[PDB]
Parts: structure tokens; C-alpha cells; sequence
């Protein structure tokens, strides 16, 4: 008599969907996302490139804050993903389909991309977004140049199997910046130990620490902001408390190590 | 200061999510979704088919209805479709996982299907779900054959582009019963008149209504029961009130001339 | 004891794969192609459009054509398809690559477009192209606009399901001048009645020839340019000789109504 | 005046395309493809799977020999994969039409399958063949299981990045027999270093010699039989020759280093 359940949205806390005006990063890098999400987007010559999204429902802020940087929807040449789910891929569908820009990513997160972020390894059906093709493949190292401005991949598999941090040197008044815009080293929620879907997640999740820890970096940042201990909203002062690569590296294994423990323990 | 709006759910009467048990329509042919979503399971000697399945959480149900019916999970052949939106088509991913199956289609449904229903043409990414591929595309006419049972396309373009109505021959006692499964010939807040992104959306309805007045048919079925006048609640005088062909058709154009006189005065 | 046959490449006849420098058709408009296959280049104040491209190995050409006419690569904004078999859609896929440029097709176009030309529905697996994805789905009679130049889409199935005329205003001397893209409306070797895979192959032609003569048309050309008459290596007389678009359909049919008595006949 | 130069056939040497008999490995493995081309078929009591397809043309030769042993088309239930290369993956799509098998893979070689080959990271689009989907995406370390036969994938990136060996345990008298069906280690005509489509190959390649070393084996197979010393065309003494998987990770990487010394040298 009790009928199926009705399907659940993806909500997230107010502070993730918070607007904000365009936070200067280096010379050429801008924070156009909101409180809570980071968006990247660079400026070169010959056009933009844009490192994340968001969620689904921030196409149009995006749009504001780059035509608010002198980019015109056309005027997006790229896409990078950090990696594919709802919270940081969400809007890609509907950037690509306004800007004519292109989406690189590796092969895991160009077929989690394509299916929505449906069947996750970890979260199954809970967390979809409207699909989005991959236009150029990317291999570990593979460097994609948008405008003289070279970024990188770096594979950094565990948040999930094609978790990627890109690298890139900006400037800042007339000295070189290294940034490192590195995924999440999280593992919210998901078993560990023995998970038919992802069998090596443990070692995976291990590399990555130490690639983590390795990346050519004078600036990081992360997808969500307060994971590299980043405050956007307090303006100039934003980047003030930020983490190393190291530090950051080193809280994350801190972190799984104990959720590792605590899973033998239930 | 307001934040960007939460994503919202799909959600739906609480009869199209009621669980029924199997309902048979003719020898080899049951109704196995819910009370108010149609899902036909057809049984042939060579496994079985699936027409639609209605809403992403019914995928159990409709399985445990299959169990029911004698069909394991591998046993399920093949899935057709009325139309890829979410309430008809929602579990079609996580079933071809489960079973094995594949999906045939027109190539209009399949676009739509591969994208989960996103940037549908009137309900933008309203209603999305799990996105699926299509195994075999389906022309205009095609003959899909399993276990000797021949279903036929027949294309119905409007309430989707890729809509599509199923014939095919059952026995009960043993005479023959031609069996028409229609898809919706209904235009549920359409902008009907200069719609660009569907600029010839009155001529393909207006073609729909005389395509489903013409097919084949002793016993017409509908996605949601109620447009033939199905009550699958009251058991075998469930089809009693049933539509024909015509007169559905005729009474769907009756609601789309008024529905386009209402558009003409707001 | 006799091996499986080796796999036999899509060979054409030299003067498809024979280059020509760009031939102005109208303002804006050039043939970019070889002699004997169309490529139309659009230029406009916001970037370049392609109309097919021609044989796979045609993609440099292209691009060389394109910057005689001071189109960068990055300049090409958009690529719309007569019909997606290899010899007009052959270079699409590395043409996205090199440009950015993304691909607006119905939705049959686009998936042939994605299997690369296999399984086609007449001639199988030999005549295979590397796929590409379609970026944007077109509808009957949808306008696409780049630059300010409206390119409407006019589906005329038959050659292929997705075939598709497209018509656009140019202008020469300061007079408006109407050009008409207009697909094959041949069926070589196609087996026309009762063919399973086409059913209503013979209807779909039928409606096609219509759909012709009707098109808003002051200059045809074709994507076989000996289809319409044109002649691309005589330069400013290419056009002279030209059909209209009566002329084109008329003797399609009468082609065709031959063939179909011939088909009788064995 | 010269025209641009013809598309070119994949043609292989004859012994590729030699047809044989259903060769026995073990109690439920047979080699079904040809003399000189990999396929293995496992039946259990609930399906048969097949491992690689060989070429393009093999599909028909492939259902023979499934049907010698008395597997109709329709009791195939599944496809694996080494890699996604036209000589391994050839007959995959035509298979799953004429099957509804099911394709397995990991994202690598999934994404390469579903554009037929084309824009390889080293052959560009020299090799390419009929696009195909797959069904479910494997991660390293992942078991299938079909009919109570548990296959377990292992990633061997390097001679594609999807690369893959599958091992299983079959038996033969009563004693069990631990299969290891291991990919290519080899890298022809690759260059090594510095790549800029695949940056770590040597790394890929150096970690993916390691790994075949430590296979659970006790009989080696490979998608070119010559490449382990298998012998198909002498029948029962076909294995006898065949190396272990130390013998075979061994030779592949001095192989590998010589290559490696001389693209130093040129």
C-alpha cells in the first residue's frame, strides 16, 4: 500500500550556491564561482579556459562573472574538469552549448561525464547532472596550451577514478606563480576495504597522496575551498591561510587513514 | 545576498509510483508496472519483452514483477519504448544493467535516451534521468522480432519528437487480439505555434492523429492508463472502458485545437 | 584452406580527390572543396560556417582553403551536414579537432554521424569514416544562426534518413541571393521495395522530391555538384549551366520512378 | 594536379585471416578464432563469453565456430577485451547486434572502442574499424562473473592505455588450471619518449611488465598467439612451446629497452 519513494534532488548547503564577484587569483586567473565552489576561469589571448563549474544551476552566474571579465560566451575556448560530479562538472552541458567551448578530460571522467554522473561507484543514481561529451582525450602529463598558457594533468585517482589536478605558471606583479588547482582527496562516505567496484581504490588513494605532495606548486587551490584552507569571501585577504600541496596531502592520508581504521572497526 | 535555487525534484502522483501486480491483457502480454504508469511485459518462448518501465525507481519492482511471471533477469530480451522521458523511460539504464537486456529505438528517442532526457525540448533539464544507450536503431515501419512475436514501429511525432506507437498480435481464447500501444498524443504545456525549437511541432501532431487512427488495432494501450481509459486498479474489468484507436485519436485533437486557440488568446 | 578477405578501402574516382582554390558563389559563400566534391565556406562577422567537408583525407585541404580566405582554424564556428556518409562527412571528426568548431545535425545525421557510417542501412560496414559527435540536435525547419547569417534546415529523407537541405540569403552585386544546399535525392543500388531496414523508403523519397521543388531557392547546388549542373573547374562559368531546384527534383524522380519499375522487373 | 591520395585497406598478413577449428584449452575454453588471431570462448552454464573478436571480418567465422559448440548467437552473453585495436576488437559491434552480448571494459579502452579506433595516440586513424559501446565499465582489479566463472581484470596500460589481461581458473582432468590471457607488451613503431599524446608510456609499460610477471598463471595465452609461443595450427601440442608469463614479461622488456636505446640513437 505504501507506494515507491518519491525521488530526491541533490541539495547542497546555501554557502555552495552563494554568488560572488570575480576573486583575481594571479594575473590572468580568476575565482568566478561561488562562496563555496571554486570556478576558475584564465585569460589568454586567444581566448578563455574554464576549470570547473560548479552545480548544475550556476551556468548563468559563470556567464555573468566572465562577460563581467571582458569574455563573451564565444570568447570560452576550454573546458578542465577536476573531476565529474554533480558539484564541480554540473553546468558543463549548458557552458558548451552557450560558448562553443570544448571539454579535455581523461577517459574515467570523460564516461562518468557522459553518463551524468549516473551508476557512481560510490553513490549510484543519488547524484546525476544533465550529460556533457568529451572533446579531446587526456593522458597523465598531457599538456593542453589555450593562448601561450600551458596546463597540465596530473591523474590523481581516489575522489574518483579520473580525479585530476591541473598545473599552470601565472604571474603576479612580475614574478612567475606555479598554481595547482588539485582535486578533492576525500573519501566521503565510501567503503574502502574491498569494494568490488573500485579494488584498488586503497592503493589508488595512496599514489595520489604522494603526487599530491610532488606537484610544482606556489599557490594551491581546490575545488571546494575551505579543503585548501581558502576563504573567498574575505576578498584580497582570501588566499591568506591557504595550505601547501604538502600540507594538504598530508591532512587528506591523515583523514583516510583513520576512516580506513574506523571501517575495521564498523 | 539570495543564494542560486536548490535543484528540485521529479515529482509525480503517488498512483504512478502505486506497485501492482501483474495484469494480464492478453496470452502472452501483462501490464507489470504501476497503477498509473503503463509497463507491458511480453513473454515469448525465446525470453521476454519489456515496453517501457516507467518512472528510475521502478526498476525493482519491475523485476520482482518479472520473477513473478516466471522471467529471471537474463530472461529479458529486449526493451522498447513509447518515449524517452523520465516517467516512461526512467529505468532503462539501471535494467540494461541488470538483465542484459537491449534497447531498440528511433534514433530521436535514442538522442534523447542517451542524454537522460536533458535539454528536452519544452522542459529543458526539468525532468532528467539515468542516461541509456540504444543497441538497434529503429526506422518508421521496422519489424522487431523475439520468440516469433513481430512488433512494429510506427511513428508519432509531437508529444515527443522520437514518439512512437508498438503493434503487435496476441491470442486470447484463441482468437487473435491486435494490440496497439500508443504513445501520448497530448501537448502538457508546449508552446505549440512558432516554436523553434520544434518549428514544424503542429504539422508531425496533426500527422499523429491520423497515423493512430489508422493503426492496426483491436486493444489500444497508453503510457498513462487513463488516456485509453485503463483502470488497471479493478482487475480483470480493468480494460472495460477502454478507448479505441479513433476515438482516442479524435478526442486528443479536440484537446490540441483547444489548447492552440488558447495559445492564439494567451 | 582460402583465407577470410582482407578489408577493402572506400575508393572514389580522382576528380573527388582532385583540390581547387576557393570559388566565390556568393558575397560570403565559396566552394572550398575539391572538383568534384562541395564544401561551401560562410564567412561571417563572428566566424566561419562549413557545409560538408568531403572524403576523410580532405581535412588539410580544408584548412588550407580556409586561410586563403583569412579563416584561422579557431575561426570556424560551426559545421552542418548535408548527410553523414563518408564522402561529404568524411574529415568532420579531425576538423573538430583542429578548429573547435562544433556540428549541429538531426538527429538520424547524427547517429550515423556517431557510428562513423557503419552499419549503414544500404551499404553495411564498407563505407566506414572516423565518428564524430553532434554538438547541437536540429529539428525540421530549426534556424541556425552564426554572424547574423540564418541557415534554416529543411529534412529531406531518403538518401539518408537524416539527409537535409539547407537554405540561406546571400547577397551579390547588392541584390539578395537565395542558395539552396540541397542533398542527393539519388538511390544507387538501394533495394527500394520492402526493404526491412527502410520500409517507408519509397514514401520518404516521394515526400523528398517535394520538399525540393519547393525550397526557397535562387542558386542550387548540391554536394555532387554534377547533380545540379555545376562545373567547379571552369571558375566564373561553374554556375552557368545549374539546375533549378524543379529541374533537380523532377529528374530525381524520373531517376527514381526507373528504378523502382527496374526493381520490379529484378 | 595530384589528387589527394586514396584511403588505404588495414590488410594483414593472410595467417591472420586463417580460419580453424575450435581449439580446447581447458574444460570450458576454446580458441575459435584464427590461426593467427586470438579469440577465446568460455561457456558455462549460463552463457558463453568471448575474449577479443580478432578482425573486422571474423564475425561470421566467429558465430561458426560458437555454434560448433553449441552456443547460438543468442547464448553469448558477454565480450571482453585486451585491447581496442581493429585486429582484436574488429567484429564487436556486429557481434553484440547479432549476440545482444554485452561489452565490458575499463574507461580507456571504452572510449577508444566507441570511436572505432580513430585518432590513435600512434596509428592516428590509419586502423580503424566499427564503433562499438560498452555495456559496463571495469576498474583494475575488477571480477565479472558469468555463469559461476569469475574473470578478473588487471590493467596493463602501455600497447593501448586501456590495455587489459584477464585471468580466470578453468580446469582439465580434475585438477584446476589458472588461465592468464595477457595483452601485448609490445610498442611497435611507438615513439617512446617524450610523447606528447601518452607522457609516462615508459613508465605505463615499465609498471605493466611488472605486473604481467606476477600474474596468477599457470597457462599464458595472448591476442597474437606467437607473442607467448602458441602454435594453433598443430592442434593438441599447440601449448606446448608456450612461455610462462615471467618468460613473456622478460623478453617484451628487453625488447622494450633496446627499442628505448635505439630511438636514442634514431
Amino acid at each position: 500500500e505504501a507506494p515507491l519513494p518519491q525521488l530526491r534532488a541533490y541539495t547542497v548547503d546555501a554557502s555552495w550556491l552563494q554568488p560572488m564577484a570575480p576573486l583575481q587569483v594571479a594575473d590572468h586567473t580568476w575565482q568566478i564561482g561561488t562562496e563555496d565552489l571554486t570556478a576558475l576561469l584564465v585569460q589568454t589571448a586567444e581566448g578563455a579556459v574554464l576549470l570547473d563549474g560548479g552545480m548544475p544551476q550556476m551556468a548563468g552566474h559563470l556567464l555573468d562573472n566572465m562577460k563581467l571579465r571582458g569574455v563573451a560566451p564565444q570568447d570560452l575556448r576550454l573546458i578542465l574538469l577536476s573531476h565529474a560530479h554533480a558539484d564541480h562538472a554540473g553546468p558543463v552541458a549548458e557552458l558548451k552549448r552557450r560558448t562553443g567551448a570544448h571539454v579535455a578530460a581523461n577517459a574515467e571522467t570523460a564516461v562518468l561525464l557522459a553518463r551524468g554522473g549516473s551508476n557512481d561507484l560510490h553513490f549510484g543514481d543519488g547524484i546525476t547532472y544533465p550529460p556533457a561529451s568529451a572533446d579531446r582525450i587526456i593522458m597523465d602529463g598531457e599538456v593542453v596550451t589555450v593562448g601561450g598558457i600551458a596546463f597540465t594533468a596530473h591523474f590523481m585517482p581516489g575522489h574518483t577514478p579520473g580525479s585530476t589536478a591541473w598545473t599552470w605558471t601565472d604571474t603576479r606583479d612580475g614574478k612567475p606563480v606555479r598554481i595547482a588547482y588539485a582535486d578533492s582527496l576525500s573519501a566521503p562516505g565510501y567503503q574502502l576495504k574491498g569494494n568490488p567496484r573500485y579494488p584498488r581504490l586503497i592503493e589508488d588513494y595512496k599514489r595520489s597522496f604522494a603526487t599530491v605532495r610532488a606537484l610544482p606548486c606556489d599557490l594551491l587551490l581546490t575545488p571546494h575551498p575551505g579543503a585548501s584552507n581558502w576563504n573567498y569571501a574575505v576578498g584580497s585577504k582570501a588566499s591568506a591561510e591557504a595550505l601547501t600541496c604538502n600540507a594538504y596531502a598530508d591532512a587528506a592520508e591523515k583523514k583516510f587513514d583513520a576512516q580506513l581504521a574506523r571501517e575495521t572497526a564498523g
